[PDB]
């Protein structure tokens, strides 16, 4: 998150920090939330071989009282992901048991105004680290016009999020995280320029519906 503030700690209790082994090698990390006691919704692209969510965590260095760490046992990647123009940027993942609901852990509920808030563990600019404290940064949402230079950006698919006016954006590291908009989470964060340079493009959760809740049906 570049431009933003850390959390008030807990207080964005849907929040999972997923570690991803890649399928070739190491680990990556990616953001993602919390929408049922064993479903977490993140970036299609954060797939890989296995994945470890965290939920319940603020400073990812600190194991506390409130985290509960579960293994995903199936991902479900968008069918019609496409690694090329990145449309369907979306995944399911079902984690190998419940969550206890706690405080510090919660699930989030299902058109927006205009101002919105992204929080991760993503980078804090251009070339710095990603944040060991989760940060969150309020944006404005885009006119589909302010993302006509993203070439493959479909205003039925995606949001345009982010005043370019401002520094403020989500960033390598937040990828997977919510957008809420009014409390309701509206878009997941799926990629932008490498220069850091809002807008950032978003998946628009609501073209999903039907597919999310198909898989939540089945599962
Ligand atoms: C660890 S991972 O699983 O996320 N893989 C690397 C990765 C990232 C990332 O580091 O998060 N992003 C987001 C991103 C990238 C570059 C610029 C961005 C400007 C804004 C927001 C997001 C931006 C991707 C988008 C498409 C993709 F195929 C791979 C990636
Ligand atoms: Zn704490």
């Amino acid at each position: 998150i570049i431009g933003g503030t850390e959390s008030k700690p807990h207080s964005r209790p849907y929040m999972a920090y997923l570690e991803i082994v890649t399928s070739n090698g190491p680990s990556k990390f990616c953001g993602g939330f919390l929408i049922r006691r064993n479903f977490v919704l993140t970036a299609a692209h954060c797939a890989g071989r296995s994945i470890t969510v965290t939920l319940g965590a603020h400073n990812i260095t600190e194991e506390e009282d409130t985290w509960q760490k579960l293994e995903v046992i199936k991902q479900f990647r968008h069918p019609k992901y496409n690694t090329s123009t990145l449309h369907h940027d979306i995944m399911l993942l079902k984690l190998k048991e419940k969550a206890s609901l706690t405080l510090a852990v919660g699930t989030l509920p299902f058109p927006p105004g205009r101002m919105c808030r992204v929080a991760g563990w993503g980078r804090t600019g251009v070339l710095k680290p990603g944040s060991d404290t989760l940060q969150e940064v309020k944006l404005r949402l885009m006119d589909p016009q302010a993302c006509s230079h993203f070439r493959d950006f479909d205003h039925n698919l995606q949001l345009c999020v982010g005043n370019p006016r401002k520094t403020k954006s989500a960033f390598k590291g937040d990828s997977g995280g919510p957008l809420l908009c009014a409390g309701v989470a509206q878009g997941i964060v799926s990629y932008g320029r490498s220069d850091a340079k809002p807008p950032a493009v978003f998946t628009r959760i609501s073209h999903y519906r039907p597919w999310i809740n198909q898989i939540l049906q089945a599962n």
